């Protein structure tokens, strides 16, 4: 209900989102995964600009906006690949199952603390993971997760819960 430490937050309806939440869950997404996805886009989709307008290791793919550094470091299907091969990450834009599998491989590779740091701030986050900005990003995700956990209707309805987290 009340927003996380100083932040703006709220909720609104997105047509079709409930059916999409169900698809994400059936692909293996947990409530934490749904909260991460919910922060990134409204419809849990990949129609955002290619790479989220970033190239190389910072390029974002899939519904979670995973970056290429983390994908190539953690996920078997990208093993051994380099920063310049980032266009290969676009496979996740058309395969939800692979997107979720890669998310789980990445979270296990890093552990969740480091994972949040890299997911928010890339290589700079991995080497400086305990910043105020990373903590606020994590807090936003866990606040969204709390809304999902508090009422299971939110796992399948059209409601989007959000916290304003400035883009970087
Ligand atoms: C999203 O917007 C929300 C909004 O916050 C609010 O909730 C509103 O109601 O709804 C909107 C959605 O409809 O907000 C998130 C959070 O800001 C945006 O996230 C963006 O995407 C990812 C995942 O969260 C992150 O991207 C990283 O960005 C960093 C910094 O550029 C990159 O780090 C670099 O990595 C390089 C390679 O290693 C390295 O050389 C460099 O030094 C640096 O370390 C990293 O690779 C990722 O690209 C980030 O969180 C980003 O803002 C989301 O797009 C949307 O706006
Ligand atoms: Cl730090």
């Amino acid at each position: 209900s009340a927003c996380p430490s100083g932040a703006t937050c709220g909720s609104y309806t997105v047509g079709g989102l409930g059916s999409r939440k169900q698809q994400v869950r059936n692909a293996g997404g947990s409530s934490l995964d749904l909260a991460v996805a919910m922060l990134q886009t409204e419809r849990m989709d990949t129609a955002y600009p290619y790479g989220d307008n970033k190239s190389g290791d910072a390029a974002n793919f899939g519904i979670f906006k995973q970056n290429w550094l983390m994908l190539r470091s953690a996920c078997a299907q990208f093993g051994g690949q380099g920063a310049g091969q980032y266009d290969n990450g676009a496979a996740l834009n058309s395969s939800l199952g692979q997107d979720v599998s890669c998310l789980h491989q990445s979270q296990s590779h890093y552990g969740l603390d480091a994972w949040f740091a890299g997911h928010r701030n890339g290589a700079s986050g991995l080497s400086s993971p305990n910043t105020a900005d990373i903590a606020a990003y994590k807090a936003a995700v866990y606040w969204i997760k709390a809304q999902l956990d508090a009422d299971s209707a939110n796992l399948g309805n059209d409601t989007r819960f959000w916290v304003q987290v400035p883009a970087i």
